[PDB]
């Protein structure tokens, strides 16, 4: 099945997923220069305070942090989106190297790592109906860079060699993911896709400018993790990232001025 490997990985999943070659699949490239600041925007709303987590899984290409659903806790609104998006959970794509890791890049720019907040249009139910939807679901994306510790990403971090290999799983509840957003809101804004397979276009993609920074020993931690299942060879999950597609008819919208 699809990978990061070299028979497997980014350029191979067009042959099961069509839509890899699709009119407005992510990541891109965001040209800072070619951004437009769009005043039509209304203020982003980050409500994280009820966001309740309830555990941690690493699904083989990656690991997700789950919150519960059920009802009106976490959400998204404001900015770009259209009524309330709810937090389903959270996880990252990295690189091998602190050089690389990132999936949308700013000028051509690869940061060291990039954590992908996913929620998912209450108006549509639930998850499942939402990415049917072309406005189901918003990814808020946040760049990570290797300098000073993020304290509020350690709990993650303490918690990774209980899900070394793909399937397992561990309890993780009252995980605040307030402590991994940067000071800033400013963001870039456009219409795109999951960028792992189904890869479906369902997503209005919210990229903070502001990275946020993280240790190398974080980071190191992340690169200890294993894409295999227990009792397999040990493949290191490093570089489960998608490289930057064609914006083809798209506009990246600013924030900011
Ligand atoms: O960011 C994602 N993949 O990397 C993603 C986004 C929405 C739903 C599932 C996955
Ligand atoms: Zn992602």
């Amino acid at each position: 099945h699809w990978g990061y490997g070299k028979h497997n990985g980014p350029e191979h999943w067009h042959k099961d997923f069509p839509i890899a070659k699709g009119e407005r699949q992510s990541p891109v490239d965001i040209d800072t220069h070619t951004a437009k600041y769009d005043p039509s925007l209304k203020p982003l709303s980050v409500s994280y305070d009820q966001a309740t987590s309830l555990r941690i899984l690493n699904n083989g290409h990656a690991f997700n942090v789950e919150f519960d659903d059920s009802q009106d806790k976490a959400v998204l609104k404001g900015g770009p989106l259209d009524g309330t998006y709810r937090l389903i959970q959270f996880h990252f794509h990295w690189g091998s190297l602190d050089g690389q890791g990132s999936e949308h890049t700013v000028d051509k720019k690869k940061y060291a790592a990039e954590l992908h907040l996913v929620h998912w249009n209450t108006k549509y139910g639930d998850f499942g109906k939402a990415v049917q939807q072309p406005d189901g679901l918003a990814v808020l994306g946040i760049f990570l860079k290797v300098g000073s510790a993020k304290p509020g990403l350690q709990k993650v971090v303490d918690v990774l060699d209980s899900i070394k290999t793909k399937g397992k799983s561990a309890d993780f509840t009252n995980f605040d993911p307030r402590g991994l957003l940067p000071e800033s809101l400013d963001y870039w804004t456009y219409p795109g896709s999951l960028t792992t397979p189904p890869l479906l276009e369902c997503v209005t993609w919210i990229v903070l400018k502001e990275p946020i920074s993280v240790s190398s020993e974080q980071v190191l931690k992340f690169r200890k993790l294993n894409f295999n299942g227990e009792g397999e060879p040990e493949e290191l999950m490093v570089d489960n990232w998608r490289p930057a597609q064609p914006l083809k008819n798209r506009q990246i919208k600013a924030s900011f001025k």
